DNA sequence: CCGACGTCGCATCAGC
DNA sequence: GCTGATGCGA
DNA sequence: GTCGG
């Protein structure tokens, strides 16, 4: 409906990000763009948008320029400059970020070929990130995320019987669609007060040719890429997968958080401070009287921290907001 | 006016 | 060689 | 860039 103005903001957001290096900037600008993403009607003028939270005066100005003129003075330019609207553009390969951008484009490296007529000035993961820029743009349907799960919870499971492992994300949420695959794994083993428990599943995942590269590696988190095996019919793109292995007493808090969405747990975590709790990705604690966090509460299911706080327990489905 | 604005695991660099 | 800092993604 | 202490 504003899809002018968010597009708009979005592109600034990035620039700010990729190229001024002004992650905060990039921050402001993305907001300003959620929150006019969802007011329901056509904006007028800057005036209007700046009730919103997150639209100040700089934006609005911005705003009336462009509903004025149909674009932005600033935004033209630096889109046509060479040098920034390629800086811009390298951060795209996933293991880029707007510093590897800018010294490649420094010395004149550009362009998706230059980093291809280059690959001994790319590390592992910036490598990676070439070798699959199309195919790491693509959503995935969620029919083929059933598909992927299948795999993952049939592998797990051989490994050893006793792992949980949840896929969380815009997944379990019940999205038509994902931009990569989050799996939380635990093991009655592993707690807090707690050794390959997470090396022997990439280890599987590997020997059956699901998992074929790897970004990063250690003991808690896996980050790589996955594909689905080829049906006659086109290969299927190759897919981001994160795998975290979280302490069992953890593991709920975690499940909650990598469920989300952002803005779902932010409500909640806000709702639970004015209850005297404290939420993270790890714990919930009780804030005492002075606000002096106590010892993490004991946590068994999702739907433990929902009674914490006196809410009443929500299906992922509804986990919008 | 002026500081906060998410935090952290991992890879890899800069410094010693 | 080790330790902390920075870049990156999410 | 926006907000708020
Ligand atoms: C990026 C981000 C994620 N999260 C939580 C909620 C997300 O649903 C969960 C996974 O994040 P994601 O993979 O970046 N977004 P998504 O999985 O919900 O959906 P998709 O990956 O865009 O398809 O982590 C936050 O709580 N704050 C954040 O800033
Ligand atoms: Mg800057
Ligand atoms: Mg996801
Ligand atoms: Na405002
Ligand atoms: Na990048």
């Amino acid at each position: 409906l504003n899809g002018g103005i968010t597009d708009m903001l979005t592109e600034l957001a990035n620039f700010e990000k990729n190229v001024s290096q002004a992650i905060h900037k990039y921050n402001a600008y993305r907001k300003a763009a959620s929150v006019i993403a969802k007011y329901p009607h056509k904006i007028k003028s800057g005036a209007e948008a700046k009730k919103l939270p997150g639209v100040g005066t700089k934006i609005a100005e911005k705003i009336d320029e462009f509903l004025a003129t149909g674009k932005l003075r600033k935004l033209e330019k630096i889109r046509q400059d060479d040098t920034s609207s390629s800086i811009n553009f390298l951060t795209r390969v996933s293991g880029i970020g707007p510093s590897a951008a800018r010294k490649f484009v420094d010395e004149g490296i550009k362009t998706l070929e230059d980093l291809r007529k280059n690959e001994d000035k790319l590390n592992h993961h910036q490598r990676i990130g070439l070798k699959y820029f199309g195919d790491f743009e693509k959503r995935i349907p969620r029919e083929e995320m059933l598909q992927m799960q299948d795999i993952v919870l049939n592998e797990v499971k051989k490994v050893d019987s006793e792992y949980i492992a949840t896929v969380c994300g815009s997944f379990r949420r019940g999205a038509e669609s994902s931009g990569d695959m989050d799996v939380l794994l635990t093991h009655p083993s592993f707690t807090s007060e707690s050794p390959k428990l997470l090396h022997q599943v990439v280890e599987q995942l590997q020997k059956v040719h699901f998992i074929t590269d790897t970004l990063s590696k250690g003991e808690t988190k896996f980050m790589g890429v996955c594909q689905l095996p080829s049906k006659d019919e086109k290969e299927y793109p190759h897919r981001r997968i994160d795998i975290r292995l979280i302490p069992k007493d953890q593991y709920y808090c975690g499940v909650l958080y990598f469920t989300g969405s952002d803005i779902f747990n932010k409500n909640m975590r806000a709702h639970a401070l004015e209850k005297g709790f404290t939420i993270n990705e790890y714990t919930i604690r009780p804030l005492g009287v002075t606000g002096v966090a106590g010892e993490p509460l004991p946590v068994d299911s999702e739907k433990d921290i929902f009674d914490y706080i006196q809410w009443k327990y929500r299906e992922p489905k509804d986990r919008s907001e």
